C-alpha cells in the first residue's frame, strides 16, 4: 500500500505564537492559517514551548494557561502537535522580532555567576543556554539545571494531561542547548561568528574546567590544558594549529579533549532524557531531541565546525552513532536537518556537505534502529528543496510491496508564514505534502502508515560510555538513490 510509504508531515509554528507575555495573541490568525495546513493535508504542527516564558514568574511558578489555548486549537483543527521544551533563548540577534531570553530569575542568577553560562577562550558569556557544566549543580535556588528541566517536563505532563490522553500531542522534543540542539554554542552570531567560520570551542566556564582538569589529572596529564591554539570563530581550519594537517587534534593530547568534549555533550543529553522518560511514562508520545547539521568543514579531515559544536566527526569515527545509540534507550527519535540542502548549493571555500551529512547521520540512526525524522535547516519554496527532502524521507524510494526499505518517522517544515501561504508557495507545498504521503490523501490513523502510537515505556538498562562510543566504528551509509521516484513536478 501506498500508504504504508506515507510519511507524516509537520509544519513549525511562527515564533511566539504565544508571546513573551505568555499571551496567545492571535488566535483567530493562526486559527486561519492552521485551517489551510490543514486542508492542505497536513498531520501536524510544532511549536516551541519557551522556557522563558512559561517559569517567567519564579523557580516553579508555571503558567500554561496561554499554551493550552494554543493546544487547545490545534486539537480543534485536526492537527497533532510536537512540542518542544525550549530551555533556551529565542532571538537576542539585532533584528530578530521574537527574543524570549531564558528566565529572569536564571539570569540574576547568571549576574553573580557568570560560569553558569558556555564561556569561550577570551571568556565571553553566552546567556541562550546553561552550560552542561552546571547540569547537576544545585546552584539554582537548591536544584541542578536538570531538576529544572525535569520538574519542567513534569509540570507539562501534568498540565496537559488532556492533550497528551486526546492524542494531540504525538512527540516531546527535548530541548539540550542551544536553539534546543544538543550541542555547543561555537557558532554565535552575536560573537561575530559568520559562515563558514570554524567557530569555537566553548568549554571555558569554571565547572568544565575544573571537570576537565580532573579528568587530564586521572589521565596522568596535569600538564594538559584546554585547548589554546583553536583560533577563532571565523578562522579556516588551516590557519590554526589545533585544526590544521597534523595539528593538535591529531595528538594524543588533542584526542583526549575532544573525546571529554563531545562526551560531556552524550551524558548531557543521556541524563535529561532519564528525566523525560519518567516525566512521560506512560504518555502515548515518543521522545525526540534536536540534533544540528554543521554541513560545513564536512569535506576536509578537520571537521572543524563539527568538533567546535560537540560532534567528533571525523573520516574514521562516526560522532553521531554514538548519540543515536544513546537515544535507543530512552525509544527517542533523532530528529536531524538540512534535508532540503544539496551540496552544490554550498560555496566551495565552505567544503559544505550537507548531503553526505545527512546520509551519515539518519544511516547511523536507522543502523541503531532508532526512528529518525528531520527539517529543512533554511527556508525554500521552491520544487528543488521539496524534491531533496522527499528523497531523503525515502532514501530508496516507494515500495510497492511493504514499507519503503529505508524511510524517515516523519518530516518537520519550518516555518509556517504569510509567505507560505501565498498562492504559488503554498501550491507547491500542497504537492510537498502529497508526495511526502506517497499520493495518498491525508490519513489520520497512524495505524496505516506504520506508526505504532503506543505507550512511553521506560528507558532501557544504560548503556555504558565504551559500549556508546563503540558506535564511532566507520560504516558505510545506505545506498541513496540519485533522484527521488516522487517529485513534486513529474
Amino acid at each position: 500500500n501506498m500508504l504504508l510509504n506515507y510519511v507524516p508531515v509537520y509544519v513549525m509554528l511562527p515564533l511566539g505564537v504565544v508571546n513573551v507575555d505568555n499571551v496567545f495573541e492571535d488566535p483567530d490568525g493562526l486559527k486561519e492559517q492552521l485551517l489551510q495546513l490543514r486542508a492542505a493535508g497536513v498531520d501536524g504542527v510544532m511549536v516551541d514551548v519557551w522556557w522563558g516564558i512559561i517559569e517567567l514568574k519564579g523557580p516553579k511558578q508555571y503558567d500554561w494557561r496561554a499554551y493550552r489555548s494554543l493546544l487547545q486549537l490545534v486539537q480543534e483543527c485536526g492537527l497533532t502537535l510536537q512540542a518542544i521544551m525550549s530551555f533556551h533563548q529565542c532571538g537576542g540577534n539585532v533584528g530578530d522580532i521574537v527574543n524570549i531570553p531564558i528566565p529572569q530569575w536564571v539570569l540574576d542568577i547568571g549576574e553573580s555567576n557568570h560560569d553558569i553560562f558556555y564561556t569561550n577562550r577570551s571568556g565571553t558569556r553566552n546567556k541562550e543556554y546553561l552550560t552542561v557544566g552546571v547540569d547537576n549543580e544545585p546552584i539554582f535556588h537548591g536544584r541542578t539545571a536538570i531538576e529544572i528541566y525535569s520538574d519542567y517536563m513534569k509540570s507539562f505532563r501534568e498540565n496537559m494531561s488532556d492533550f497528551l490522553e486526546s492524542g494531540l500531542i504525538i512527540d516531546i522534543e527535548v530541548g539540550l542547548g542551544p536553539a534546543g540542539e544538543l550541542r555547543y554554542p561555537s557558532y554565535p552570531q552575536s560573537q561575530g561568528w559568520e559562515f563558514p567560520g570554524i567557530g569555537e570551542f566553548q568549554c571555558y566556564d569554571k565547572y568544565l574546567k575544573a571537570d576537565f582538569k580532573a579528568a587530564v589529572a586521572r589521565a596522568g596529564h596535569p600538564e594538559w590544558e584546554l585547548p589554546d591554539d583553536a583560533g577563532k570563530y571565523n578562522d579556516v581550519p588551516e590557519s590554526t594549529g589545533f585544526f590544521k594537517s597534523n595539528g593538535t587534534y591529531v595528538t594524543e593530547k588533542g584526542k583526549f579533549f575532544l573525546t571529554w568534549y563531545s562526551n560531556k555533550l552524550l551524558n548531557h543529553g543521556d541524563q535529561i532524557l532519564d528525566e523525560a522518560n519518567k516525566a512521560f511514562l506512560g504518555c502515548k508520545v515518543k521522545l525526540a531531541i534536536k540534533v544540528s547539521g554543521i554541513h560545513w568543514w564536512y569535506k576536509v579531515e578537520n571537521h572543524a565546525a563539527e568538533l567546535t559544536a560537540g560532534y567528533y566527526n571525523l573520516n574514521d569515527r562516526d560522532g553521531y552513532r554514538p548519540i543515536a545509540r544513546m537515544l535507543s534507550r530512552h525509544h527517542a527519535i533523532l530528529n536531524f536537518t538540512c534535508l532540503e540542502m544539496r551540496d552544490s548549493e554550498q560555496p566551495s571555500d565552505a567544503k559544505s556537505g550537507p548531503q553526505e551529512l545527512v546520509q551519515q547521520v539518519l544511516s547511523g540512526g536507522w543502523r541503531e534502529y532508532i526512528r529518525v525524522a528531520g527539517e529543512n535547516a533554511l527556508p525554500r519554496y521552491d520544487a528543488t528543496a521539496y524534491n531533496q527532502i522527499i528523497l531523503n524521507a525515502r532514501p530508496q524510494g516507494v515500495n510497492n510491496n511493504g514499507p519503503p526499505k529505508l524511510s524517515m518517522f516523519g518530516v518537520t517544515y519550518l516555518r509556517l508564514s504569510d509567505d507560505l501561504l501565498q498562492k504559488s508557495n503554498f501550491n507547491i507545498f500542497k504537492k510537498f505534502v502529497l508526495k511526502m504521503h506517497a499520493d495518498q490523501d491525508y490519513c489520520a490513523n497512524p495505524q496505516k502508515y506504520n506508526h505504532a502510537i503506543t505507550p512511553l515505556k521506560p528507558s532501557a538498562p544504560k548503556i555504558p560510555i565504551e559500549v556508546l562510543l563503540e558506535a564511532t566504528k566507520p560504516t558505510r551509509p545506505f545506498p541513496w538513490l540519485d533522484e527521488t521516484d516522487m517529485k513534486v513536478d513529474g
